[PDB]
């Protein structure tokens, strides 16, 4: 089998993607946020406080035929930004693109934080990392890639990301058309859970490529891209203007500039991220300081390849026996 789904930013600034989701019998239709940096497929809900819903579409179980409740199972995450949802359990039918599971965990929030109440376009999150990060106890629950892939015809899973643009998640299969060039693959560790890899090095603008290994993350669930402070340092001295705002939270530069692009190596390949992409927009509404969409990793512990080095490429989740990542040009 395989399944094919578009995905679509929120916003003007893709601060993220969502892509619908059929849950239940008859289906329910939910907008989640596919998130390769964590395992919870979880929902708001006909469950969730009333006062911590505002615009999303809920699942409701009651309603579906297929809804079992998975007795005594409860579930609670926090992410990287400080936000968090927690709820019980059930499990029922979800499909994306065309694929279908059955008796896939969906995880029905009870409480979220407030940056998801906020947020009214995202419905929940679908996880596609590593099923032992799963937050589910007392037994831990899988993926939805993890429940699929022995149904798919090839054990993968690939994001296409736009630049204020759709783009696509598919699932089972390869689409050549969707990429140029070639794909270069390149070693994966799951000791953390992640899809986490290293670059070989990187360049800023038209400059010179330092070979240097930097471990980090393939995190659809991130925004920004996160890397060392070195790194970052030479990223935004080539932007006149440029300067680190603690009160901000981060590299912020004058709107009236022209990013350089920046460059990151996967093996002897190189993906290039249009200057462009770097630009997340004024810090305030009229402001003209602009917030940078590289920043330092320094106070997170790990480096994140996050949606804006991702939708600079075609990405392959390769999930055979022992994990791949792919990344190509496009
Ligand atoms: C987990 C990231 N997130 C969804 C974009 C929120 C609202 N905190």
């Amino acid at each position: 089998s395989t399944g094919s789904a578009t995905t679509t930013p929120i916003d003007s600034l893709d601060d993220a993607y969502i892509t619908p989701v059929q849950i239940g019998t008859p289906a329910q239709t939910l907008n989640l946020d596919f998130d390769t940096g964590s395992s919870d497929l979880w929902v708001f809900s006909s469950e969730t406080t009333a006062s911590e819903v505002d615009g999303q579409t809920i699942y409701t179980p009651s309603k579906s035929t297929t809804a079992k409740l998975l007795s005594g199972a409860t579930w609670s995450i926090s992410y990287g930004d400080g936000s968090s949802s927690s709820g019980d359990v059930y499990t029922d039918t979800v499909s994306v693109g065309g694929l279908t599971v059955t008796g896939q965990a969906v995880e029905s929030a009870k409480k979220v934080s407030s940056s998801f109440t906020e947020d009214s376009t995202i419905d929940g999150l679908l996880g596609l990392a590593f099923s032992t990060l799963n937050t589910v106890s007392p037994t831990q629950q899988k993926t939805f890639f993890d429940n699929a892939k022995a149904s798919l015809d090839s054990p993968v899973f690939t994001a296409d990301l736009g630049y204020h643009a759709p783009g696509t998640y598919n699932f089972g299969f390869i689409d050549t058309t969707a990429y140029t060039g070639s794909i270069t693959y390149t070693a994966v560790s799951t000791k953390q859970g992640f899809w986490e890899w290293t670059s070989t090095g990187y360049a800023v603008g038209s400059g010179t490529f330092k070979s240097t290994s930097i471990d980090g993350i393939a995190d659809t669930g991130t925004t920004l891209l996160y890397l060392p402070a070195t790194v970052v340092s030479a990223y935004w001295a080539q932007v006149s203007g440029a300067k680190s705002s603690s009160s901000v939270g981060g590299y912020v530069f004058p709107c009236s500039a022209t990013l350089p692009s920046f460059t990151f190596g996967v093996g002897s390949a190189r993906i290039v991220i249009p200057g462009d992409y770097i630009d997340f927009g004024p810090i305030s509404t009229g402001s003209s300081s602009c917030f940078g969409g590289i920043q330092s990793s320094a106070g997170i512990g790990i480096n994140i390849f996050g949606d804006v080095a991702l939708k600079a490429a075609f990405v392959v989740f390769n999930g055979a026996t022992t994990p791949t990542l792919g990344f190509a040009s496009k």
